[PDB]
């Protein structure tokens, strides 16, 4: 068999105001819920400590199938180990997959994980915009069926990707973008992110039962400097390359590179760095066998039109887009649109991706 990973979430250094609530991580049990794509038998789930300057320490973690909110089905717990230990401490911009488990995942289907931690300082590597509740009890509550009273926090941590084991021809979608792609404004606990709502087309037709959708949005996340969160230029790399079975990547990504722009010479700038930016993506992919979607959207909200040059430049790159025959297809959102992101808007661009793009090799 070969892996395939089914879920993944673009890591980053946790901001003073996205940490936990109390009583906090340290010494404490953390469970988080995500929605996997394609589906399997056999898995192994990777913690990223990438962004943090201190050793990240877990004392063990569980698999499960969630019942309702915090709860979990308790005949379904299994435990991971890391070289067949419990537990784990890794070093400041290590991760770790741990070993292979035996697991029934149902495809298109809720995972709960579970993670008890030893010391946790204010140095953490997360995923804030979750848009998904996590829940934290007081010490080790890792095989716990029931959560008593647990803190809720919108926000997931440690967490980086999910892969399962094939034996068909199977393959993944990565998404680089930014709140447009990692869902803001989708509804929490819905899972109904664009690419959540793509991915559940995929599986549901026969001819890409066996393609999973990796969602590496960041929320304020700009391709080439600045903005939230490692640049796509710099997590290219760690977040693109380094997962399993990558042969499609879609690029919704620039807005925010030209809506902190503030005069026009600037704007220009910041669009020619960023035409410059999708073409040594388009070659990395390229080099690593990946074919590159580029889409086009439409900036949200009225701050980015209160000065005109902005518009008049992000028309050049979606431009660009379209017609440089730099990528190997275009994925048009921005005239669908014109044909505040939300869950309906969501649904709609997640309908709109032509399925035929994921169906060659
Ligand atoms: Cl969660
Ligand atoms: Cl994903
Ligand atoms: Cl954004």
């Amino acid at each position: 068999g070969q892996w395939l990973t089914t879920w993944a979430t673009a890591p980053q250094l946790v901001e003073p105001k996205n940490l936990p609530p109390e009583p906090g991580l340290s010494g404490n049990t953390l469970r988080q819920i995500v929605r996997v794509s394609v589906g399997g038998k056999k898995l192994r789930l990777r913690f990223s400590n990438k962004y943090s300057m201190d050793s990240l320490a877990v004392k063990a973690v569980s698999i499960a199938v969630p019942s309702d909110s915090s709860n979990v089905d308790a005949a379904t717990i299994r435990s991971l180990t890391f070289e067949k230990k419990n537990n784990f401490k890794i070093a400041p911009g290590s991760d770790i997959y741990s070993d292979e488990v035996n697991f029934n995942l149902k495809p298109n289907s809720l995972l709960a994980i579970t993670v008890s931690y030893a010391k946790v300082t204010q140095s953490v590597t997360g995923h804030p915009a979750s848009r998904t509740t996590s829940f934290i009890v007081k010490g080790e509550q890792t095989n716990a069926e029931v959560f008593k009273n647990p803190v809720k926090t919108d926000h997931w941590y440690s967490l980086f990707n999910i892969d399962v084991k094939t034996s068909e021809p199977s393959y993944a979608v990565a998404i680089m973008g930014n709140s447009i792609t990692d869902g803001r404004g989708s509804g929490t606990n819905r899972q109904n992110r664009w690419p959540d709502i793509f991915s559940q087309r995929l599986l549901a037709n026969p001819s890409t039962r066996n393609i999973s959708v990796l969602n590496l949005g960041i929320g304020g996340n700009c391709v080439v400097r600045g903005g939230l969160g490692p640049t796509a230029l710099d997590r290219f790399d760690y977040n693109i390359l380094n997962q399993q079975g990558v042969k499609w990547l879609i690029i919704l990504e620039g807005v925010n590179d030209l809506g902190g722009t503030r005069d026009p010479d600037d704007a220009s700038k910041r669009t020619e760095e960023l035409i410059a930016a999708y073409q040594v993506m388009i070659d990395k992919a390229h080099a690593n066998g990946i074919k590159v979607y580029g889409a086009t959207i439409l900036p949200f909200g009225k701050s980015f039109y209160e000065k005109p040059f902005r518009i008049e430049e992000w028309k050049k790159v979606n431009d660009w887009i379209r017609n440089s025959g730099k990528f190997d297809a275009v994925i048009d959102f921005a005239k669908h649109m014109q044909s505040h992101p939300n869950e309906a808007g969501y649904r709609r661009m997640g309908e709109f991706v032509d399925l035929n793009l994921f169906k060659n090799e």
